[PDB]
């Protein structure tokens, strides 16, 4: 599919999401959780659908607490103890490229306290939920593009060392990518820390795609070299060392926007070919109604959490992806 | 008036005529190519959902961007070189940044602050190949201010608030005049060569007051902090109830009916409401039946006088921001 293509596809969905939205803002989703609908205030935007992003603003700023923080409604564990800040980074990023400043501020300022200062890392497990400090390459990445979307480039700086301190340590990148360290910086192997299995068709791979897409955006905002290689590393060992699930699973979408942006930055037709790829196949699983559903078909009036995230999520990737790819074609040939 | 969703079609269809005239390189339709033509366009056409003619914008500029972070050329309207050269500036950098062209974004924003002056917070009116006075002026100092908060640089826009706060303070004869201009100690302009809006005429111009009502009240959104809120206030109070009524009527009125709208949904005045329902229906009934917007142009053109070009670019943004701001405070207050 071209850029264009892609597009189509992304503002067919963000149509579908904003027809469906309730009149507090909420989006459709069979349980009123956070994890359905944080993607949705950035989605809805890129979209063009500002008044339906404004509405969501309107239902996260009735749920944000005097901490800065949306502790609740949250019920999906990942969204307790795995990446907890996953909900508050887009909800950031959302909040301020629509102009609602004081949200960015509080939401964000409510993200840096959770950040390690010693190693750069974002808490994987939020204040509610008892945990050991452990920081994980996804809290630490959506955390340092918020911070990045908020003007806090320091932040982000500091996000892009403890993910570069996360490569060098792992201890067997052929085989596992272990995406969390601990509260001292070093790599955490125990049999309850997120573990990418690269050389299985077992999902997750967004633990090292988001990382890949924050890196280089870091770059495009820096010019250091050191974290375009660092971006670089990750997508070759995606592309290269990784089960070729890692372009296909639902979680590619992460990697499929790094590639477009590499692209646009470096011109290397290979990352062209990732990302219109990824494009491609996205757009092909989306329903013919509008919507992304691991399972379900027709025309539903509401989705479970889960699908209601996917559904804006890929509003978001289909978006990016087709304007850096867009945007290359045009600064390379 | 108009419904916030009839605000945003009238945005969305002038929108679809922008992309459907854009340039292969990324320049919208003007019939001259100077930056004062598309300086609204990455940020207009994003927030229509035109995200890849937003980027093509985004790669035009790139194109034009000079090493010290400056587009100096090609500039042709006096009004961009020694009266708000930082105009365009402003609004490229915000339109960069929300497209995550952070790189962009970044150095646009540098240049900003080397035109700023340390002493008043006021910004510069006249670029560095226009030699001037360092008359620092509302206009160029609440864009840069804007500009400032959407990069995250909170300290300069809270000292580009400073600089209005003195300006307003300053007034030798506000019931008359507003002398949009300081010198570079911050001592009002009234010379014939500075900026003044005649308030109790028909002339125009409002957007000398308009700009910084809006900046100073996303500037208390941002920080909570009052003095900024009252300062908006004070200025919306203005131009409400001392300046005639054009300056909700002229062309230029789209930054008053921005900042009143979202002053509405932070206070629920319905003041604000009303001033920025009529502001927008009033652009809305403008449009013309093909999209663009025009006070001259009658026909199916392929392309516009680049004030019309601007013109358009900046309702699709101003209708969009006062359909946002009234649906979400209608919401929230009603
Ligand atoms: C990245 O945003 C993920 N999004 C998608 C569409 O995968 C994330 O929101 C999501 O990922 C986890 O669950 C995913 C898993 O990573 C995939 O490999 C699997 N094919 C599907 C599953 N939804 C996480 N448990 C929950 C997150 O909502």
């Amino acid at each position: 599919n071209s850029p264009h293509e892609l597009k189509n596809a992304a503002q067919r969905a963000a149509d579908w999401l904003v027809e469906r939205q309730r009149p507090n803002g909420a989006l459709p989703s069979r349980t009123a959780v956070i994890e359905s609908c944080y993607k949705g205030m950035w989605a809805l935007h890129t979209a063009g659908h500002t008044q339906a992003a404004s509405a969501v603003a309107d239902y996260v700023t009735s749920l944000l607490q005097p901490d800065g923080d949306i502790p609740q409604p949250r019920e999906e564990r990942y969204f307790l103890d795995v990446h907890y800040l996953y909900a508050n980074g887009y909800l950031t990023i959302g909040a301020h490229v629509l102009g609602r400043f004081g949200l960015s501020r509080k939401l964000m300022s409510f993200v840096e306290t959770m950040r390690n200062p010693a190693t750069g890392g974002f808490r994987s497990h939020g204040p509610a939920i008892p945990g050991d400090g452990r920081c994980d390459s996804v809290s630490t990445s959506i955390s340092g593009l918020a911070a990045l979307y908020t003007g806090r480039v320091d932040t982000a700086r500091s996000a892009a060392d403890f993910l570069g301190s996360l490569w060098v340590g792992q201890p067997d990148r052929k085989n596992v990518f272990h995406a969390v360290a601990d509260a001292s910086g070093a790599v955490l192997t125990s049999d309850d820390a997120v573990a990418v299995q690269v050389r299985k068709a077992e999902g997750d791979w967004y633990f090292i795609g988001l990382p890949a897409f924050f890196l280089t955006a870091l770059y495009e905002a820096t010019e250091d070299r050191a974290y375009l290689d660092l971006a670089t590393d990750l997508m070759t060992y995606m592309d290269e060392d990784c089960d070729e699930d890692a372009f296909v699973d639902s979680s590619c979408g992460k990697a499929g926007v790094a590639a477009a942006l590499l692209y646009r930055l470096t011109g290397r037709p290979r990352y062209r070919e990732i990302a219109e790829g990824i494009g491609t196949l996205l757009c092909e699983r989306q329903s013919p109604y509008g919507y992304w559903s691991e399972e379900e078909t027709g025309d539903v009036a509401d989705l479970f959490w889960g699908d209601l995230d996917m559904t804006a999520e890929y509003v978001l990737w289909l978006d990016l992806i087709g304007r850096n790819l867009a945007s290359g074609e045009r600064v390379w040939a």
